[PDB]
């Protein structure tokens, strides 16, 4: 079964980037779905914790040039 | 839900109005959309946890109509 993680993402200011983040993160092994809220500055990720971790997700987002933090 | 008003240029037929309604209304997070051909606008009721005015506007633009968020 999937777990959920909430990640704060700073610096998102366009639709293009929302879609780019969702595309990149969704394709990682174990990621079922990612919902980015441009309004709230967050991503909610449904993932298989046996194969990927919140800190791996966070790190992938950072690598795209956004500051990111696992909230919960 | 939140509400956004989007100005859309170039709506000059019923078929396009309905196309935009269909495409936008079916996006995840979108509860309702009303398009005004006379006023050149769409009013969208949406869940900001899931979708933004910026994304709505970009989706309309991707269909071939110039769009801007008014409020
Ligand atoms: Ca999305």
């Amino acid at each position: 079964t999937c777990s959920t993680t909430l990640i704060a993402i700073a610096g998102m200011t366009c639709a293009s980037c929302v879609h780019s983040i969702e595309g990149m993160i969704s394709q990682l092994e174990g990621v079922q779905q990612i919902s980015v809220s441009l309004a709230e500055g967050t991503a909610t990720v449904l993932y298989n914790p046996a194969v990927i971790s919140p800190e791996e997700l966070r790190a992938a987002i950072e690598d795209m040039g956004f500051e990111a933090s696992v909230v919960s």
